[PDB]
């Protein structure tokens, strides 16, 4: 009947009966970070009809069942409309207002994102008439600056044209709108993200001029109809940058530290009845700890933490010391503070955590439930100090729902 | 034939066969806390000789099966003689070395523990001959002071008779055989370890006699042969214990803060060739966030994070200037540096994690894999900043094991 959730800090009982509408097969693998579960690959023919209509229904259900005063007319009048146009066409077009429901709702359903309260936040352009590179690149720039808005940051997401036979997909071969190059130098040594080294490469192999710097923003591969990505260099007015600054430590900005405001997810397909949009970029805005504590502190990342230990002189060659929790903590405290002056929107982890407790209560009252991934739910520092560490949770699959995918250099097929 | 397991720090990958050998169903229900399938409930019959004898067998493979040059001969005559032990009594009694040789590979198999390098240090004590809760008492004060060691803790582990009908189970109500008692005061405020509130009560119920301290120790509930529960107060000698100082802010040890030096599992089962012993209290040493994040700074335990916040002159009003992870951290400090201080065993918990992943990495060369629970491996506190949150792991079930059982006080049947 139902699943049963403990909150072990506060004792607090829920009940899970939202988990009986997920989907296909699952993974215990639960700390995989890209599971087949999670990932929508491609295809080379359309989705079968005996697929496709079932879903579509299903969607179209949830739609009109969504409303506080039901419209019962309009209701099979769409359900009707649908199944003559997959009949007629073989797919069919959702309607505007359905696509926005759809993507707040796959935001809704996105198990590893904390910030979900805001859900229903959501500005969506509608670029499903899009058909070049070159169009793309123009709608991600609108995307971006809407976005940014001078630093209050705006949640967006742009659609573009849904697949057809799996052989016209428009793709964002970037993992993230904005993101810094990684190179490896003469001296052996490696400059700016070193987790972008191979994709930096990538860039320079399809004419994309290398700068060496420690932050160059890497430019957008576009995949528009299947065709062969183009590269587009973003804009500098586009990107707006925080410099990093300690509130106390002066030498802080030495570091000659900054990070990018627009934090934005270029990669994810979006299922929504049936149908398949492997093009949809969308953005919130950041949790320090992302920034202060991922980025800068990963060693595959930046890795400043023994660079700041020093600075602060801990004993950085002890590590009973604990020097790291004290130089991580100086960091995260420096991120929020410089996004903070130059009036940057960004939520500190606790705070965040807080709020999708909250969401999470909503959900189960709302609907029975909140798909959650405790593994990424949970921040990388303080753990326990924040509410959702005590919280158990289920993990799920429901509808829609936004996916991983191949990456298109694996699965690409070159025209020259 | 292999589930692929990749480290994004490193980017090392790992071949994982050992978890075809899983047993039962499992559970994504990845954060629950007490799963049925890590629990292993009471019975009323003896285990069934169909299911008995195939995994008394199993054992005996894999014990044989250990040594570096094999004993073919005392091999098949082992197997022998517990088929015919088996035929003749209903069940059998594992030799000594084969029971020490569980112990360490139920730990071995546990994965939940960080501390598993350790693994092949462990002091067995056989109390499978005992019949009353006076010696139970005496086991278990042997254990206490064996594994105290004045301070040098040592690894240990008690074994009680085996469950033969489940009628005649000998149990150890105790969650852990050294934890402080909680009172509700008078005034309606909550006294000592608020987690105990209703054990205590238990005690108190049985005769214990309530001191209304901050830190009293609560009295093993012994339960032998079946019969009710008998209280016993735990020899104050035999308890060691830490005062809490910081080395820096002097008004640290005003808290008036201490803990014991002992970390031990008393509820848990051993599960050893289909046989089941529901007695077998366990410790090894304490890491400090166990003390320093959990049992001071969880909400619903001692509750110290305010009070450390305020002494260091603080923002305790404003969330985003992180004064929790500033305050968390230097009580993690004051734990490990009062436990070296006073020359008491402890580690860190980045040396741990370190420690860890060593050991993964060893188990994976030496028997393909490594059972392992992200969830509760990943520390309290700066997650990330340890290696073992950028492990993937995989999490099965292995015999020799080591289950929850079901709380007593919720299937026993007193005689008055
Ligand atoms: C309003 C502010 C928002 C905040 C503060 C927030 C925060 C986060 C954070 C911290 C993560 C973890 C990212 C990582 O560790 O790589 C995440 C993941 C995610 N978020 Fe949100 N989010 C917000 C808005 C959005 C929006 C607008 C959408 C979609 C419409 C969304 C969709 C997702 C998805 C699908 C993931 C998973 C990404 C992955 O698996 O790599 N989020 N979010
Ligand atoms: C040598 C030092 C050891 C260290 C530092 C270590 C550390 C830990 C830690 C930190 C936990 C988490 C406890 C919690 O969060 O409640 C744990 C759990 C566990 N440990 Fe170890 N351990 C050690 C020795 C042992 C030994 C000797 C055994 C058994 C023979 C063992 C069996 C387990 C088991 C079964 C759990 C899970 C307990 C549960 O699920 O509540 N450990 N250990
Ligand atoms: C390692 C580079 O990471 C990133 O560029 N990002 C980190 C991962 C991801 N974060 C996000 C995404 C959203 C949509 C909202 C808040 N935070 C996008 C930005
Ligand atoms: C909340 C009270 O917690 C406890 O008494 N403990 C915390 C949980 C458990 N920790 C352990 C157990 C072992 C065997 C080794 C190291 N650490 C036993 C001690
Ligand atoms: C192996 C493990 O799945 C991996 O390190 C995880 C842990 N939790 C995470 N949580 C978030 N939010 N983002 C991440 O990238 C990760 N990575
Ligand atoms: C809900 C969740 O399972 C619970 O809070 C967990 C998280 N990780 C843990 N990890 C350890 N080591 N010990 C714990 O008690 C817990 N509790
Ligand atoms: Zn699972």
């Amino acid at each position: 009947q139902y699943v049963r959730i403990k909150n072990w800090g506060s004792g607090e009982i829920l009940h899970d009966t939202l988990h009986h509408k997920a989907t296909s097969d699952f993974t215990c693998l639960g700390s995989i970070m890209n599971p087949k579960s999670l990932t929508r690959g491609p295809r080379d023919k359309p989705t079968p009809l005996e697929e496709l209509l079932p879903h579509a229904i299903e969607f179209i259900n949830q739609y009109y069942g969504s409303f506080k005063e039901a419209k019962i007319e309009e209701h099979l009048a769409r359900l009707e409309a649908v199944t003559k146009e997959i009949e007629t066409t073989g797919t069919y077009q959702l309607t505007l207002d359905e696509l926005i429901f759809a993507t707040k709702m796959a935001w809704r359903n996105a198990p590893r994102c904390i910030g979900r309260i805001q859900w229903s936040n959501l500005q969506v352009f509608d670029a499903r008439n899009c058909s070049t590179a070159q169009e793309m690149f123009q709608h991600i720039c609108r995307h971006i600056l809407y976005a940014t808005n001078n630093g209050n940051i705006r949640s967006a997401i742009t659609v573009f044209p849904q697949r057809s036979d799996g052989k016209h997909d428009f793709r964002l071969w970037n993992s993230q709108l904005i993101r810094y190059a990684g190179y490896q130098m003469p001296d052996g040594t490696i400059r700016g993200d070193a987790a972008t080294l191979e994709f930096t490469q990538l860039c320079i192999d399809l004419g994309w001029k290398p700068r060496y710097g420690r932050f160059d923003v890497l430019p957008l591969v576009l995949q528009a109809d299947g065709q062969d990505p183009e590269v587009f260099e973003i804009p500098p007015d586009l990107v707006l940058e925080v410099t990093m600054e300690h509130p106390k430590y002066e030498w802080f900005q030495e570091l000659g530290l900054k990070w990018y405001a627009l934090p934005a997810v270029a990669n994810m397909l979006l299922e929504v009845g049936g149908l398949e949009f492997p093009a949809c970029p969308f953005n919130g805005w950041y949790m320090g700890t992302e920034i202060g504590v991922r980025d800068f502190c990963d060693t595959q990342r930046y890795n400043i933490l023994e660079e700041v230990g020093r600075r602060m002189g801990l004993e950085t060659h002890t590590l009973a010391s604990l020097w790291k929790d004290r130089a991580v903590t100086e960091i995260n405290v420096a991120v929020l503070h410089s996004f903070q002056k130059q009036n940057v929107t960004i939520m500190d982890h606790h705070t965040a955590s807080e709020s999708f407790m909250k969401h999470m209560q909503n959900e189960y009252r709302a609907r029975g439930g909140c798909p959650a991934d405790w593994i990424w739910l949970v921040p990388p520092v303080s753990g326990s100090i924040t509410p959702v560490f005590h919280q158990e949770m289920l993990n799920y699959v429901l509808s829609p729902f936004y996916y991983y995918q191949i990456e298109p250099w694996k699965t690409h097929i070159w025209q020259n």
